């Protein structure tokens, strides 16, 4: 399934967007892909089969849906030079419960996963745990995953997943040219950011918002990374409109129209230094889409553990992302063009992805509401 990485995140941005409100959204639909893949392969029976079915694997047979598996490893072995993908998956287990040593190899050698005994009765001494195993996964970018709370409740297995990314993008942006702008939010409010420039090739196209009306349209601004397979993709409504009037658009298919109908030219671009965050309850997520008996007693885990007892107490996943000026010097009668460079100002909300060009796999969906720090 090619198009099943596309439409998870498309419909997991809808279910963000959906009890989110407000709030930036950041996830990543690989990473959130890969977690998945380890419920599944430790479950089995009907506990496998709704996750299956959830994820429209039903008719699935000989585990191809794990395919996406390589491309993801490949992102984890990307040069620094390039980008930075950190992650960090893990199940948890209580001291004492057995793990299969299959489940266990699987994991380590296709999932970039590892399998972690701890004692879950110590509140504070496993979120500790599990923070710093996290951090040091991350380059220490990940950090205060749990807390001492998140395991008040008996807890007997718990899935971690975190990611960081971070581009050099293909056309530096010069920090003398960033400067002070004020940023729109949709409820009218504004704050101050630093506001990057730059004028630089870049992917840019424009298309209707739907309503035919005179103007109605929004931007697409695709800005590459170094190495020329990663990219930003940014959406942008006209200023006076809000960013939820897009975003019921977003659908696997419209990306794909992006994706072709953008075309490389020269672009004047403003575009806010910021990093934006998400964690997120994979469990309250996934209870919505119908997998539900893998967190309770009746969970069939048997993939994983002969330990009958066990079932998946907390599901966590939490991407970080980081923008700022940083990337490559740019290659140097054209200029008699100037005029008809388009202008993209980003000073009130966008949505995002993170994409490889050259395979069209989603790294990274969500939008920003607030671009400020803290």
């Amino acid at each position: 399934p090619e198009e099943a990485i596309a439409d998870l995140s498309v419909n997991m941005y809808n279910r963000l967007r959906a009890t989110g409100e407000d709030e930036n959204i950041l996830f990543s639909p690989l990473s959130i892909a890969l977690a998945m893949g380890m419920m599944e392969l430790g479950a089995q029976g009907s506990t496998q089969k709704e996750i299956r079915h959830s994820m429209g694997y039903d008719s699935l047979k000989n585990g191809e849906e794990f395919s996406f598996l390589k491309e993801f490893s490949n992102m984890v072995t990307a040069k620094e030079s390039q980008y930075v993908m950190k992650i960090a998956n893990s199940l948890f287990v209580q001291n004492g419960f057995h793990v299969n040593e299959e489940f266990l190899q699987m994991m380590k050698k296709y999932f970039n996963a590892a399998v972690n005994h701890v004692d879950f009765s110590q509140n504070v001494a496993v979120a500790n745990y599990i923070n710093k195993w996290v951090e040091n996964n991350t380059n220490n970018l990940v950090k205060d995953l749990v807390s001492p709370r998140d395991f008040d409740a008996a807890t007997y297995l718990a899935l971690i997943n975190a990611v960081y990314f971070k581009g050099n993008w293909k056309s530096q942006f010069r920090p003398e040219n960033t400067r002070t702008f004020s940023f729109t939010k949709d409820d009218e409010s504004e704050v101050q950011i630093p506001m990057m420039y730059q004028q630089g090739e870049f992917y840019y196209g424009e298309f209707s918002d739907g309503s035919n009306e005179a103007g109605g349209i929004y931007q697409v601004l695709e800005i590459p990374y170094e190495g020329d397979e990663i990219s930003m993709m940014l959406v942008l409504s006209r200023q006076e409109v809000p960013l939820a009037t897009l975003e019921p658009l977003v659908k696997a298919q419209l990306v794909e129209e992006w994706a072709n109908s953008v075309k490389k030219q020269k672009v004047e671009v403003y575009l806010p230094r910021f990093t934006v965050e998400q964690e997120i309850d994979l469990k309250d997520v996934l209870k919505a889409l119908g997998i539900t008996e893998i967190f309770i007693k009746d969970a069939n885990l048997t993939g994983l553990s002969d330990n009958k007892e066990i079932f998946l107490s907390k599901a966590i996943h939490k991407s970080f992302l980081e923008v700022n000026e940083e990337g490559s010097e740019a290659a140097a009668a054209i200029s008699r063009m100037a005029v008809l460079y388009p202008q993209v100002i980003v000073d009130h909300p966008f949505f995002f992805l993170i994409r490889n060009r050259r395979t069209g796999t989603i790294l990274f969906m969500g939008r920003v509401m607030h671009p400020e720090t803290m």
